[PDB]
């Protein structure tokens, strides 16, 4: 019952990026593969922890919509070792490639998530960065959620996806499901809109401020006409600046379904 | 955090199939699942093993070419949930309906395959039971390797008589002690690759279900490789016969294959 690869199994390919902690390749396990290794030699004392945690975290997960955990390392660096996904993240497709996404495919990419966000929270696990970047299209089709470690379980920046109580800090502690529910909500508004929110305001601590004292909101108005009235209402169901007047995804995922049953 | 599904939470409808372990469904919990349970009303001993085996193979497993393990419940009913595949089996793409596989695609299929043996082999499992019926081709693109009932791992039963297709003849004999091996596990694939390649069942021209195995154990008869596809590349009619050499010791072993498949994939027409 352990998850441990044996040491130098691994062979380490192009970089990718640097997500969390260390640095994410391309790389070689029983078939391609992703790597999130860590460059120093020396793992010090809180890089071994934050680890740990997210090792903790990730092996708790066995679903087609959750990034597939398939072991770790300790070999000549700490290394997490994942699927490897063949596309690109949800973030890239809406603002970088854009995309042209059909309505029925956008419900469907809602579904998934949501589908995958109501399996993290039933295992208790709180993401606390969900956004579109680390939501991954495999193959064109299929979600994958993405980036842990940053994720808990029971007791640069993001600012676009934070939650108001995220941004006040007025608890040191306002992460929560509701939170995550918030983000997912700002991700619905990105697929319905095809755009990332304010992009009429160009100072990011005009943002940061007023989403935290309320002054500011996503501008729902902004949704595609095609876009269904009980996905609108969903979607400001979700961004709720009260925390506590959020759904949780169980009921997310109900009204995604009933929506998307009568579409065609 | 054990992978026992909280109690009352998977649903089940359909019921997809039967079998000597259990029958399947395709119920729901966090989305739709395969859910494969126990009908009786009281386990016997040695089906509380089964279950118990197939648990402990599972949930060793995390590899895309292998059918996701998401968890099993007890409580209610002795029940294994596994992820829930988009499509049909190779099998019925290849014999039912036959679907028409572009040779670039069918070398995909044999690497996946191979590439999720491989995972299962550096672990210590060895399948038991590999064919096309248990290899599920997911959104049409990903092979998912399943059926794990009578899988086991490697120092740690009496079961089937069903799919003497795939059998190896050492494990038709029952000779040798340890029967089954990575290599009666590769021969296995052997006769996949022979389906892939000629998108036929071997042995079709015979009708007799004992003569066939008495004669695949004996050595009387073997899969017609004459009839492979003309625009099968040569090191992949190559690689079969390696895979299926009545000889046991001398199949080569998944590494290798895989080693191989990818090769000649490499170089394959434009
Ligand atoms: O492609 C991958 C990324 C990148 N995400 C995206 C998202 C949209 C388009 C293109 N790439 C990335 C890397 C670094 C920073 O972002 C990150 C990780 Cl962990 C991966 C893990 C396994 C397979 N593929 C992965
Ligand atoms: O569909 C599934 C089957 C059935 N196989 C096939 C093959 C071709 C077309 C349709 N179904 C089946 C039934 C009975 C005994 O095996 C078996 C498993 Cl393990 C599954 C696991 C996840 C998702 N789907 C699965």
């Amino acid at each position: 019952d352990d998850w441990e690869i044996p040491d130098g199994q691994i062979t380490v390919g192009q970089r990718i990026g640097s997500g969390s902690f260390g640095t994410v390749y391309k790389g070689k396990w029983h078939g391609d593969v992703a790597v999130k290794m860590l460059n120093v030699t020396a793992p010090t004392p809180q890089q071994l922890q934050a680890f740990k945690n997210e090792v903790g975290v990730l092996r708790k997960t066995r679903h087609v919509n959750i990034l597939l955990f398939m072991g770790y390392s300790t070999k000549p660096q700490l290394a997490i070792v994942t699927q490897w996904c063949e596309g690109s993240s949800l973030y890239h497709h809406l603002h970088i490639i854009e995309t042209k996404f059909e309505m029925i495919k956008l419900i469907d990419i809602a579904r998934q998530t949501a589908q995958g966000m109501d399996y993290l929270h039933a295992k208790s696990i709180i993401h606390r960065d969900l956004k579109s970047n680390n939501i991954f299209l495999h193959e064109d089709l299929t979600v994958k959620i993405g980036d842990f470690g940053l994720a808990t379980v029971k007791s640069s920046g993001s600012i676009l996806w934070m939650a108001p109580e995220v941004i006040r800090m007025q608890d040191k502690n306002p992460y929560s499901f509701q939170s995550d529910v918030y983000a997912f909500g700002i991700v619905l508004y990105e697929l319905m809109t095809g755009q990332l929110p304010y992009s009429n305001i160009n100072n990011r601590d005009q943002i940061i401020f007023m989403v935290g004292r309320g002054y500011l909101s996503p501008d729902l108005s902004k949704v595609r006409s095609n876009c269904p009235k009980a996905m609108k209402r969903l979607m400001a169901e979700c961004l709720k600046k009260k925390r506590d007047e959020r759904p949780l995804f169980p009921q997310i995922l109900a009204s995604i379904e009933l929506l998307a049953r009568s579409l065609p």
